[PDB]
């Protein structure tokens, strides 16, 4: 089955592709709790692309499903916290759409390995 190194290269490229869909850069660093003091009274597990990069390099993603789970958390946390009539909520909807396409293609390339 798969060698670890090519899979990690693929997750690195995929994470880069997902982060470039975040043109507002509202998903690339942890939500700043000092500015949003009630954030964790609603969000059980915050996630963002910088944390995902840390997890990737700590070897915490060894299959696609776990990588995709943390991406889905970025989206679902934002949909949960923010009202529907906000830029944030709509940006999460857009990321879900555009990121889903990136992830389907990355899964296809992994299925070659
Ligand atoms: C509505 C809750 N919220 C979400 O729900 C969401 O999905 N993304 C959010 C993204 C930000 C955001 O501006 N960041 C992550 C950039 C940043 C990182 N540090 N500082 C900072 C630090 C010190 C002072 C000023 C700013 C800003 C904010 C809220 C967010």
């Amino acid at each position: 089955e798969m060698q670890l190194t090519p899979f990690l290269i693929l997750l690195r490229k995929t994470l880069e592709q997902l982060q470039e869909k975040d043109t507002g850069n509202i998903f690339s660093e942890p939500v700043p709790l000092s500015e949003v003091p009630d954030y964790l009274d609603h969000i059980k597990k915050p996630m963002d692309f910088f944390t995902m990069k840390q997890n990737l390099e700590a070897y915490r993603y060894l299959n696609f499903d776990d990588f995709e789970e943390d991406f889905n958390l970025i989206v679902s946390n934002c949909l949960k916290y923010n009202a529907k009539d906000t830029i944030f909520y709509r940006a999460a909807v857009r990321l879900r759409e555009q990121g889903g396409a990136v992830l389907r293609q990355a899964r296809r390339q992994a299925e070659k390995m």
